[PDB]
């Protein structure tokens, strides 16, 4: 009686996709505008004048077709659909410098992809810091669920926020050893703001419950530099999926959610009819936010007082310091799959933060190098011009996975007391290990029996007082030819160099590749760069360094 009739929660979505014959077609203008999301006016870049951008909605098995037209004047654009597998469809992944040139003002790009997973994610620009000026929106793919509920509330975005744009902050961030500071936050694009005169402008997010009913909230952390704990005073939360992977449901009183990650939760309306605070609390070990305790929304029961703030108390779950994921034991995919890593290629990418040049600028290095690649010469252009290319520069940050279905096991490690959300394109990886301190190849234990599986996980780090450092280990099979970004999801870090490209099954790129799709946009882009100085990529060390993204 569903659009995926004949399939269900135990279907292996990596191997089988419902045939729906339906195409969901969107049209996205990327616009240069202003908004007062917490009652203070500021410039924003948005999809169709909205924040968050409109939700892309589809059923499992549909095809989605998104026309993106750049209506801005001084940025290119490219849209990435986060967590979408893009199996044999790498050129639709929307990564400038990898899969395409950026789309210039007054040009378009049509993304087409298959909904070959179900649950919750998001699309966002993958061009420089653009996603965090506002170019992002939900993806909501209907499908089976590991628990029942009554109403689907759709996306719930969590964002940090300042009244200066991230682009305005960037030069300061490049030149500083300290992490960036933000003034406030938004819950699905809303908050109040308290002015210097103690006026309240703006409006808080608010949602309304009927007593007894069960609600699905699809949380997404779209922040630039904040790891949050999300909670609802007095209400427990049943987690039912992490990223695009349904899991064995479990109940908790808060959700720790890093950048790029999603969790689906079911909240039952089982408390006294009242107003309760919804809280999105930046974790202070890796977030610096002036208003940690005032990024709140309002859960309003029918039967509660109207026009009246909650007086509920926060769940006493501990402190709001460390930046942590749910544990490996907590996240058990419903579809059980083992990490078959015998014969895997082993790699390690170290993470460091290093000064460069005379200023200096502080860049993040992954695998030994700050990524330094070219918007106008994308990796797929390089491999089209030279199919057997082997001369990768250190600055291209390459990791090869040349053999079909061979596993890679990648350890991402740091000595620094700084945790990072790692995102891999083109794949759900198997999260084998996450931990603190030094990585111990003799001692570490790798979880291979139905490990958590998802597309974004933290490289956790110890605090300075505990010696700093940490690591995560993922595995994935080479099941998807393409050039796939793996990088830190913090927009400032990635732009500063924290990224590597997986060159997967290079001899099979002609399986998906289209020179016309690449060159049309590349020619448009060069035409724009000839007339507009924002068309040239700044890659030197005395201005706003762009890794290529
Ligand atoms: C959005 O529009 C503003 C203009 O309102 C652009 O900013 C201006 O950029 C020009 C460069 O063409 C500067 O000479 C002006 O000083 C800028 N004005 C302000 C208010 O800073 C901005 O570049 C646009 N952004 C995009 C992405 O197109
Ligand atoms: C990032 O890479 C580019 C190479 O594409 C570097 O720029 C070149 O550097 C040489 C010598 O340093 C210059 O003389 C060339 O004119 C530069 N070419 C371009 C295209 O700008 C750049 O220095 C690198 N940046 C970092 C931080 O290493
Ligand atoms: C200012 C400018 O050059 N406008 C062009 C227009 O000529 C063209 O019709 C349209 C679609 O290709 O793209 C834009
Ligand atoms: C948040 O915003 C999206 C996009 O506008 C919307 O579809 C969704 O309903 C919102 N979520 C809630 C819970 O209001
Ligand atoms: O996806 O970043
Ligand atoms: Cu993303
Ligand atoms: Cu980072
Ligand atoms: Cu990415």
């Amino acid at each position: 009686n569903t659009p995926w009739q004949g399939y269900d929660i135990n279907t292996n979505y990596y191997e089988t996709i419902p045939q729906t014959n339906v195409v969901r077609e969107y049209w996205f203008d990327i616009v240069n505008t202003t908004a007062a999301l917490d009652g203070v006016e500021r410039p924003v870049l948005l999809v169709n004048g909205q924040f968050p951008g409109p939700t892309i909605e589809a059923n499992w098995g549909d095809t989605v077709k998104v026309h993106v037209t750049n209506r801005m004047e001084n940025n290119g654009t490219a849209i990435h659909f986060h967590g979408i597998r893009q199996l044999y469809n790498n050129q639709m992944d929307g990564v400038a410098a990898l899969t395409q040139c950026p789309v210039p003002p007054n040009s378009s790009y049509t993304y087409v992809w298959r909904a070959e997973e179900y649950g919750s994610s998001w699309y966002h620009s993958h061009f420089s810091l653009q996603a965090w000026e506002g170019v992002f929106g939900g993806i909501l793919i209907h499908g089976p669920s590991t628990a029942e509920y009554d109403h689907d509330l759709g996306m719930v975005f969590l964002n940090d926020w300042s009244h200066q744009t991230v682009d305005e902050m960037y030069q300061s961030v490049l030149e500083s050893q300290n992490p960036p500071h933000f003034q406030t936050g938004l819950i699905n694009g809303s908050n109040i703001w308290v002015t210097a005169d103690n006026q309240t402008v703006g409006r808080r997010f608010q949602t309304e419950f009927v007593p007894g009913q069960r609600y699905r909230l699809r949380l997404v952390n779209a922040a630039m530099h904040t790891h949050f704990r999300f909670s609802i005073d007095n209400h427990d939360l049943t987690v039912i999926a992490s990223d695009f992977v349904p899991i064995v449901p479990f109940t908790t009183n808060n959700v720790p959610i890093g950048m790029g990650q999603r969790y689906d939760i079911i909240v039952t309306a089982n408390q006294a009819p009242d107003n309760y605070w919804i809280r999105a609390i930046p974790q202070s070990f890796c977030s610096d936010n002036a208003n940690s305790d005032n990024i709140k929304g309002v859960l309003h029961y029918e039967g509660a007082a109207d026009n009246s703030d909650p007086t509920s108390t926060k769940w006493d779950y501990g402190d709001d310091i460390q930046c942590l994921d749910f544990s490996l034991d907590e996240l058990v995919p419903w579809l059980a799959l083992d990490a078959d890593i015998g014969g895997a290629q082993m790699a390690e990418s170290d993470v460091d933060f290093t000064p460069f040049g005379d200023v200096p600028l502080y860049l993040w290095t992954m695998g030994g190098n700050a990524l330094n690649i070219s918007w106008k010469d994308p990796t797929l252009q390089q491999t089209f011009e030279d199919p057997d290319k082997m001369d990768w520069k250190a600055s291209q940050g390459v990791i090869e996975a040349a053999i079909p279905n061979k596993w890679t096991v990648l350890v991402v490690q740091t000595d620094l007391p700084v945790p990072h959300p790692i995102h891999l394109h083109g794949h759900d990886f198997y999260l084998l290990a996450q931990g603190f301190g030094q990585f111990n190849p003799q001692n570490v234990t790798l979880k291979t029996h139905n490990p958590p599986r998802r597309d974004t996980a933290l490289m956790t780090a110890a605090t300075p007082e505990n010696g700093g450092g940490g690591y995560m280990v993922i595995g994935f099979p080479a099941d998807n030819p393409g050039v796939w970004l793996i990088h830190c999801h913090i927009g400032f870090h990635a732009t500063e160099g924290f990224a590597q490209q997986i060159v997967e099954r290079q001899s099979e790129f002609n399986t998906f590749f289209s020179e016309d799709l690449l060159e049309n946009t590349c020619d448009a882009w060069d035409e724009y760069a000839k007339v507009n100085p924002y068309g040239h990529q700044y890659r030197a060390l005395a201005g706003p360094y762009e890794s290529g993204i």
